[PDB]
């Protein structure tokens, strides 16, 4: 297994997409926050597993730029991968879109083409993780990991997390009236 994640260092995301990045970042936070709250988690100055408190259990708008970046960076990385593949992301249509009530993406259907595109994004997520994992293993004294194989050899249950991340992005894009082609 020789993972080659797409280089995004010099890939520039158009300024106009800043709005979607922030919106999707907020959505991702709402999703995380919603789950935590349903599990009796509350706001606290410090992260506490026993008291189930978390300082980030608060409106995304009240976050500092560093905290917002926790959500925005992974999103920018996905977009930079898409731009690197010369995919087109154009606002075509108007979007169909402490108690966080995040939008329900359960009813969003991706075309076969967008699902196919989600596969390439998911593969890149796996190659990114793989390349980072190899560098971690060596830094820690060597070793191996069972998931260090090509994406296509992974089982369905193993592809799941990568697929859902790719689906979430493409769903929210579509829900906001963005058309994605190649």
């Amino acid at each position: 297994f020789d993972p080659r994640p797409v280089e995004t260092l010099n890939v520039i995301i158009p300024e106009k997409l800043d709005s979607f990045i922030n919106k999707f970042a907020e959505y991702t936070h709402k999703k995380w926050a919603f789950d935590k709250i349903q599990n009796n988690w509350s706001y606290g100055e410090n992260v506490d597993e026993e008291l189930k408190t978390h300082p980030m259990l608060r409106p995304y708008k009240t976050f500092s730029e560093k905290d917002k970046e926790i959500y925005r960076w992974p999103i920018k990385e996905s977009l930079k991968a898409m731009i690197a593949w010369e995919w087109t992301i154009e606002k075509a249509r108007e979007g169909e879109e402490y108690n966080p009530q995040p939008p329900d993406l359960s009813g969003v259907t991706l075309s076969r083409e967008l699902q196919a595109m989600a596969e390439q994004l998911a593969e890149n997520y796996h190659n990114t993780w793989g390349r980072k994992k190899k560098q971690e293993l060596e830094a820690k004294g060597g070793g191996t990991h069972p998931l260090l194989v090509p994406y296509d050899t992974l089982t369905a249950k193993e592809k799941a997390r990568d697929r859902e991340k790719a689906q979430e992005l493409l769903k929210f894009l579509q829900m906001n009236g963005y058309a994605v082609t190649r």
